[PDB]
């Protein structure tokens, strides 16, 4: 027999010890060895409940994260608590790999396999396993990059979707790539994201088609954020240590429901700490090409309030809180203790 219960988990990985990428680093000192015949037994005839939305998982994720960078990517100066902390900010090899979270003796975790699984409520297909799938802790706004895709239909998931204050995570069925250039040759700062408008468009509308699901099939609109810090009125992310602001105005339009979709971006010194702690400086961009191509698996949503009165439901890319990123990996798990 078993009861939720939280407890503090480990991490594994197939880091490299040679290796001076950052995440590789960490995972060293921080994780253990993968198993490479890990065991998974499935339940027969047992139904789980879960809840993404509240998932100590996420915390324990969010505070590993948070210690990866805080030792890996100090700012030359820090901005917290009213204090100013300068410190050397020297260029890092920065790409993150994929951890994996694992419960300890007398602990299992618990993994929903229901094909359609929105993150709330019971599962009919539950798997117990020792440790999560590799999740790389990738941190962005706006777009989730490099995730996991969902397996059947295209997910809506939100903890309360009603209260237009909580978060949508809309998780995508098909990936589609993001192509983000900083030219070797000017203005060091400017860059670009490329993407197949044909892909995209279809997918947004695919996404539509699913929101109406769930909102009594009133009309889908889309729009740019309408106001609050960079970091949420923009899709922000890091791309080889270097933070990239694009304006993802093109991407969220309601017109096109072909050609490449070229969105303008800059490389930003001063950040908003994801950390909620302050603002940060870092160094300006490396020399030559900076490029990273990027798998979107998922979008993060805002609903408008204020709209009960209409036809129409106005959906934002947001994002800011970095937990809900985890938690588009994390929701199908859970812990328990064994007897
Ligand atoms: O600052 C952030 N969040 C906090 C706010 C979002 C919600 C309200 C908070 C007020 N300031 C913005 C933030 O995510 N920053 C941030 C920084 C770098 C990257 Cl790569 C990123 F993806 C996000
Ligand atoms: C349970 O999982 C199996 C395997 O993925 C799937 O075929 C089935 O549709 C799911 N639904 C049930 C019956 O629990
Ligand atoms: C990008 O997505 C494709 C599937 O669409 C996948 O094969 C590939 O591994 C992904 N790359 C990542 C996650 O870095
Ligand atoms: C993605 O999900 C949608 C429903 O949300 C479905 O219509 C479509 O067939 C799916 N695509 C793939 C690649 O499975
Ligand atoms: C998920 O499914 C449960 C019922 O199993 C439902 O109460 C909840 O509204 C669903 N979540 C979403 C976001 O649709
Ligand atoms: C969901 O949000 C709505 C709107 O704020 C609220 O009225 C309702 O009580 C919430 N539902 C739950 C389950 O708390
Ligand atoms: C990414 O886009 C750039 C645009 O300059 C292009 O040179 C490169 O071939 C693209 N890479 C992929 C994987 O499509
Ligand atoms: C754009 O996407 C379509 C599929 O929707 C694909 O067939 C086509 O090759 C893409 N165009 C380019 C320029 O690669
Ligand atoms: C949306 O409209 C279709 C029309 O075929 C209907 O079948 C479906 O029940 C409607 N869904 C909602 C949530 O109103
Ligand atoms: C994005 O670009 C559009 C078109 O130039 C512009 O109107 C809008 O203000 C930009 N968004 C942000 C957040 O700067
Ligand atoms: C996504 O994965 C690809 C392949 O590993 C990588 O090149 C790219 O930098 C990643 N994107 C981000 C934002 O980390």
């Amino acid at each position: 027999v078993w009861k939720d219960a939280d407890t503090t988990l480990f991490c594994a990985s197939d880091a490299k010890a040679h290796e001076t990428e950052v995440h590789n680093v960490w995972a060293t000192h921080a994780c253990v060895p993968t198993d490479p015949n890990p065991q998974e037994i499935h339940l027969e005839n047992v139904t789980e409940n879960f809840n993404m939305w509240k998932n100590n998982m996420v915390e324990q994720m969010q505070e590993d994260v948070i210690s990866l960078w805080d030792q890996s990517l100090q700012p030359c100066v820090k901005l917290t608590g009213g204090s100013v902390i300068k410190q050397a900010c020297p260029k890092i090899s920065f790409d993150p790999i994929p951890i994996h979270y694992c419960t300890p003796a007398g602990y299992v975790i618990l993994k929903c396999n229901d094909k359609n699984f929105n993150g709330t409520g019971p599962c009919k297909n539950v798997s117990s396993v020792q440790c999560t799938h590799g999740i790389k802790p990738v941190v962005s706004t706006q777009l989730l990059l490099n995730g996991s895709l969902a397996e059947e239909e295209i997910i809506i998931r939100s903890e309360n979707l009603t209260n237009n204050a909580k978060t949508i995570i809309v998780h995508l069925n098909k990936s589609v790539e993001i192509n983000c250039t900083r030219p070797s040759n000017g203005d060091i700062r400017k860059a670009y994201c490329e993407i197949n408008g044909t892909k995209w468009n279809k997918v947004l509308k695919q996404v539509t088609e699913k929101l109406k699901e769930h909102f009594n099939n009133k009309t889908i609109i889309f729009q740019p954020p309408s106001g609050g810090d960079l970091e949420i009125t923009m899709h922000s992310f890091n791309c080889r240590g270097e933070f990239f602001y694009c304006n993802t105005t093109q991407l969220f339009n309601n017109t096109c429901i072909n050609g490449t979709i070229t969105l303008p971006c800059k490389i930003k010194q001063i950040i908003n700490m994801w950390q909620g702690t302050g603002q940060a400086m870092y160094a300006p961009p490396i020399d030559g090409k900076i490029n990273c191509v990027s798998n979107i698996t998922g979008i993060l949503l805002t609903r408008d309030g204020g709209a009960n009165n209409t036809s129409n439901e106005t959906f934002r890319p947001g994002g800011g809180n970095i937990k809900d990123n985890w938690r588009s990996e994390l929701y199908k798990y859970k812990v328990v203790q064994i007897e």
